[PDB]
């Protein structure tokens, strides 16, 4: 899948993400709340898998572990997140 670097300022206590996992692989973004920090990030989308946060490998991690890592980031801090897009249909025209 297409790998993307997301660099974000956590300016308040909530990023706007809903994340889940299916019991294996990576946690993924299930929802991005309208008018949120993450809705304003140009290159993150519903369906993306969260591969790393701040260089930490999150392969195999449950959504509660990934969520804890995002929640713990102090307000006012920048953070980086590596997201991987799933392979879905498209058209070239």
């Amino acid at each position: 899948g297409t790998e993307k670097t997301v660099k974000v300022i956590k300016d308040g206590p909530a990023l706007g993400l809903t994340i889940s996992d299916n019991g294996a692989g990576y946690a993924f973004i299930k929802k991005i709340r309208e008018d949120s920090i993450m809705s304003r990030v140009a290159n993150v989308a519903v369906g993306d898998h969260i591969a790393k946060i701040n260089g930490t490998d999150l392969n195999g991690c449950r959504h509660f572990e990934v969520a804890r890592m995002l929640k713990e980031i102090p307000i006012g801090s920048e953070f980086t997140m590596i997201c991987v897009e799933p392979k879905k249909s498209f058209d070239e025209i």
